[PDB]
C-alpha cells in the first residue's frame, strides 16, 4: 500500500519517485582502485551500457578515521580499512576530472561523502546530489552538515531500525530537502536470505513522504527486480567495466551486460507492478465474448413444461440472451414453446 | 500486508503456500494440437528441465460448447474457438494416458476442466487438485459441481471483478476444499502494462484465507518474477518443449530453458522477499564495528576546558567510549586531562 504515491524529486533533469522510470545508479565506489585512469574506463563503460547516473565515493582519510582504524578489518578484505581507504581514495584535483568526465559523458554525478571534508569538497564541486551510506545513517552530525547543502538527500538505512533512522529523516525535513531512503543490507555478499524486501514496505509505512528504493550487494540482479516490483524507485548495485578486477566490491558488481539486464527488468517491472484488480481492461473484451457461459436447454423441453436445474445448463460462448450468472433466475419459468436440447434459452423461450 | 501468511494446502506430496517454494505449473493446454506423441515429448521436456506439475485442459467440445461456438473467434487465431478446440481435444483415451506418462515421471498431473462432462472425466481419473480457468471463473454451476469433488481447487481470476470472485469462494468454502487465487489477464500476449500485479495484494486482502499467485500470458518471466517477489506462491505458464512449434499459446508459452531461469529466480526470491526492516542481521555486525562513528576531539582541548561542538567531532571506527549517538550530551563536560587532537574521547576524559 504505502509505496504506490506520487512522491518525486528531481537530480538535476531527472525525476524520480513511483510514478517515474526507475533509477539505476552504478556505483563505481573503491572499484577503481585509486587509479583515475580506471575510472575512466569504468565511466565509459556505464555509459556505454545506457546509465544515467554514476556514483562515486568521496575519501578524505584523515577526516573520515582516528587511528583506531588502522587496527580494524572489514569482512570483506584481509587489512586495516584504513589501508583499503587509503589506497583507493582520489585526490581532490582527481575526483574534479571525474565529476567533469561524466558529466562529459551527459550522465549525473553524485557521490557519498564519507566525512565533513567529503561533504564539503562535494559542495564545492556543487553535486546535484548527495547519497549518505549506511554506515553514516547514524551519524547526526554529518547528516546536519549535509543537508544544510540544499540539495536531495538517498539515505541508505542498512544496520538501523525504523527508530534511528526516524532521527536521520528529522534532520533533513527540517533542513527543507526532498530524500529517498533505499533499504540495504551491508553484508558483502549479501545472501539472499538477508535481503528482506519488505524492509522497503516497513520504511514507506513509517516514512509517507519518502522516496523509496533499494541498495544492493548480492551477487546478481533478483533482489533489485523484486524491489521494483514492490514498487521501488532508485536501485543502486556497484559497477564495474568487468568482473575480472581486483577490489573488494567487484564480486557484487553489475557489469555492462547485467546493468542492461538489470535495466530492461526494471522498465517491464515499472510497468508491470501496481495498478488495481478490478480495472476492465479494453484487450480482454475478445476473450469474455467467448469464454464466458450462456444458458442452454440440457434436454428438448417441451411447450408448457418448467424450466429447471434438471433441463438447464450452461455452454460457452457469452452471447446468450442470459448469462450463467442469472442460470437460477430461470428455474420455474414456464417454456412458451418448444425448446431444442443444446440451444440456447432465449427471452422468446419463456412466457 | 495480506499476502505474507501462512496458508496452505497440498497437491499429492506437494505443499503449497507463502511458507513453501512457489509452485511453477507448467501448462501445456492445447499446445500438443491434439497429438499424444507431441504432447508426450512436452512432457519429456518439463520432466529434463525440472518441472514439478505438468498441467492438461480437458475439453469435450460438446458439453463445452453450443453451436454458437461456431461462429466466434478468439483474439489469438483466425478461425472459430470451436474449430481450434475439436482440433486439440485429446479423447478420454489419450488424457488417460497423458496423466500416467506423466505420473510414471514422477510429475503432478493437474487439468482445467472447461465442462461439466470434462469436470467428471477428471474426476474418474482421480485428479489431486483442480484448474478453473478465467472463462469459468463466473461459471458458478460448473465451479458447484468440481467442488463436490472434494479436491483442491486453484482458481484463475481474469476479467472478474472481486465481487463476482466472491461468489465463486462462497461455493467453494461451503464445500470445505482448500483454494488458491491466481491473479491473471487473459491477452494473448499480455502487455506488461495490463498485468497489474497489485491486483494479487487486491485478491488477499478481500479474500484472507487464499492461498495467492499469478497465471501469466506475457512474453516473458519478468512479471512472474515480480510476483514471487510479492509473495506469490502459484507461478502458471503455458510450457511448449520449443518454440517453433504451431499453436495459438505457443507465443507466450516457457520452454526449458526459459522454465529453468524462472524457476531459480522464484528460488532466489522465495528467499529473499517478506521479513522485517528491523531485524538485526548477524552478518551485518563486523560492518557496524568499523562503519559507525564514535566521538573524537576536533582540536587540543586542555585541561579544565570545557568541551563543545567547536572541539569534538565524530570519525569512525565504532569502538570508542561515546557513540556518534551520544555526541551532543558531551556539550559542557570538563575535560580532566589535556586531550590530544583527532584522539577519541575516553570515559577518564571527563569529569
Ligand atoms: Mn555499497
Ligand atoms: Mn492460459
Amino acid at each position: 500500500g504505502a509505496m504506490q504515491n506520487n512522491n518525486e524529486f528531481k537530480i538535476g533533469n531527472r525525476s524520480v519517485g513511483y510514478n517515474h522510470e526507475p533509477l539505476i545508479i552504478c556505483e563505481i565506489g573503491i572499484n577503481h582502485e585509486g587509479s583515475l585512469k580506471t575510472a575512466f574506463e569504468m565511466v565509459d563503460a556505464a555509459y556505454n551500457a545506457g546509465a544515467e547516473v554514476v556514483k562515486h565515493q568521496t575519501h578524505i582519510v584523515e577526516d573520515e578515521m582516528s587511528d583506531e582504524a588502522k587496527q580494524v578489518i572489514p569482512g570483506n578484505a584481509d587489512v586495516s580499512i584504513y589501508e583499503i581507504m587509503e589506497r583507493c581514495a582520489l585526490n581532490e584535483e582527481d575526483e574534479i576530472k571525474l565529476k567533469e568526465y561524466v558529466e562529459s559523458k551527459g550522465m549525473i554525478f553524485i557521490s557519498t561523502p564519507f566525512s565533513r571534508a567529503a561533504a564539503l569538497r562535494l559542495q564545492r564541486m556543487d553535486i546535484p546530489a548527495y547519497k549518505i551510506g549506511s554506515g553514516e545513517c547514524n551519524n547526526y552530525p554529518l547528516i546536519k552538515l549535509v543537508a544544510s547543502f540544499g540539495k536531495p538527500i538517498i539515505l541508505s538505512t542498512g544496520m538501523n531500525s525504523i527508530e534511528s533512522i526516524k532521527k536521520s529523516v528529522e534532520i533533513i525535513r527540517e533542513a527543507g530537502v526532498p530524500y529517498a531512503l533505499l533499504h540495504c543490507t551491508n553484508i558483502y555478499p549479501t545472501p539472499y536470505e538477508d535481503v528482506r524486501l519488505g524492509g522497503m514496505n516497513d520504511l514507506s509505512e513509517a516514512f509517507p513522504d519518502a522516496i523509496i528504493g533499494l541498495s544492493d550487494h548480492t551477487l546478481d540482479n533478483y533482489a533489485c527486480l523484486g524491489a521494483v516490483a514492490l514498487g521501488g524507485s532508485i536501485l543502486e548495485r556497484h559497477f564495474t567495466d568487468r568482473m575480472d578486477r581486483p577490489g573488494p566490491d567487484i564480486v557484487c558488481s553489475m557489469n555492462p551486460d547485467t546493468f542492461k539486464e538489470l535495466k530492461q527488468g526494471a522498465h517491464a517491472l515499472k510497468l508491470a507492478r501496481g495498478g488495481k484488480k478490478d480495472t476492465i481492461i479494453a484487450g480482454e473484451k475478445p476473450t469474455k465474448d467467448f469464454a464466458f457461459a450462456s444458458v442452454v436447454a440440457d434436454k428438448d423441453i417441451k411447450k408448457g413444461e418448467l424450466l429447471s436445474g434438471d433441463n438447464l445448463w450452461v455452454k460457452k460462448p457469452g452471447n446468450g440472451d442470459f448469462s450463467v450468472n442469472e442460470y437460477e433466475t430461470l428455474f420455474g419459468k414456464v417454456a412458451a414453446c418448444n425448446i431444442r436440447k443444446g440451444a440456447q434459452i432465449k427471452k422468446t423461450d419463456i412466457e
